[PDB]
């Protein structure tokens, strides 16, 4: 019972113009004022906001939709059904611009026709620093969930990604779609587990559902200063909820993201959003990478759906 409709948006890229795939969908019998768009995080795609293992207990998307909010989950460009450009001319900058674009199409109602009063941006990880650059450039959202990215981090995390990095042409899954230039980068079969969820404790159907859904990514994107920069999510000035991991193993260590307990971690990410009229934390325990994808995620599927009934709501 939900009504779900596939599209395609017209998106700048360089000269104009590359095609952003995404999914629109409303809860059944009901037309809501505000929709939530989705961007994933890297080496994933939509699939992780629209998890298709057990969705009643992992889909955020469906959560959502059942919560009454309309949703935009999407294809960011070089990853499942949206175009794959030459690695060069994609970036974290490009990529707040083409999300400018979906956020502005879904108020007009270009996309999906009805026309939406608020629009919230959700964000997984390097899709949370598409988040924020599009928030503090365009300033076009009414509130901003961040997930899976905080302004400290763990460089042996990030060098563990490195270690298990590959090309997309010789990846079994990804092999077939496309010719990808030296620039899109994937990880390499069974690595997940430990580079991104640290080896806790998942479902194993979930684990499975992971790798063949994985994708690509543009790796100079992770480098990018823009990522950790303090003068971009101190420009935003909307509601922003801040989600993240207690077992992280891109951010959380002593000297890096301090995860040791939600109030440290509120302390010490407070001073990156001043311009946020309200910044909320959860801390998920247990907790790797994907936030989405962990067996106590309904913990923090609830919080997420509190504070947007609180700093937003669905409208009418
Ligand atoms: C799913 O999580 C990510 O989007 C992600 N991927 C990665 C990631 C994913 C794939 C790759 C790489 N990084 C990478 O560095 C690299 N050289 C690759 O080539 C093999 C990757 O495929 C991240 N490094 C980072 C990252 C983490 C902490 C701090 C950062 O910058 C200040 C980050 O960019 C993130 C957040």
């Amino acid at each position: 019972s939900a009504i779900c409709r596939a599209t395609t948006v017209e998106v700048t890229l360089g000269k104009g113009t590359g095609k952003m795939w995404g999914e629109l969908c409303r809860p059944a019998g009901s037309s809501p004022d505000t929709v939530v768009t989705m961007v994933h995080g890297a080496t994933y795609n939509h699939n992780y906001w629209d998890f298709p293992y057990q969705p009643d207990k992992y889909s955020f998307r469906k959560m959502l939709n059942g919560a009454g909010y309309a949703t935009f989950v999407v294809d960011r460009l070089g990853t499942g059904n949206s175009t794959v450009p030459p690695s060069s001319e994609l970036n974290l900058t490009v990529e707040a611009r083409q999300m400018h674009e979906v956020v502005q199409g879904l108020r007009t109602g270009r996309i999906g026709g009805t026309g939406f009063g608020k629009v919230v941006l959700a964000g997984y990880a390097l899709g949370s620093a598409v988040t924020s650059i599009e928030a503090s450039t365009f300033h076009d959202v009414d509130a901003v969930l961040i997930t899976a990215l905080g302004h400290y981090n763990n460089p042996a995390g990030t060098q563990a990604i490195i270690d298990n990095g590959l090309s997309p042409n010789d990846d079994p899954v990804l092999k077939d779609r496309h010719h990808y230039d030296d620039g899109y980068a994937t990880t390499k079969p069974g690595s997940r587990k430990h580079v991104f969820y640290a080896d806790r404790p998942m479902d194993p159907g979930v684990l499975a559902t992971d790798e063949l859904t994985k994708d690509a990514n543009v790796f100079t994107e992770a480098a990018d200063p823009l990522v950790i920069d303090p003068a971009v999510s101190r420009a935003i000035d909307v509601p922003v909820m801040f989600a993240l991991g207690d077992r992280d193993p891109l951010m959380c260590g002593d000297g890096y993201e301090d995860c040791s307990s939600q109030a440290a971690l509120r302390a010490q990410e407070a001073p990156f959003w001043t311009s946020a009229p309200s910044f909320d934390v959860i801390l998920v325990e247990d907790a790797g990478h994907g936030l989405n994808l962990v067996p106590n995620t309904r913990v923090y599927q609830d919080a997420s759906r509190d504070w947007l009934d609180r700093v937003v709501g669905h409208g009418l």
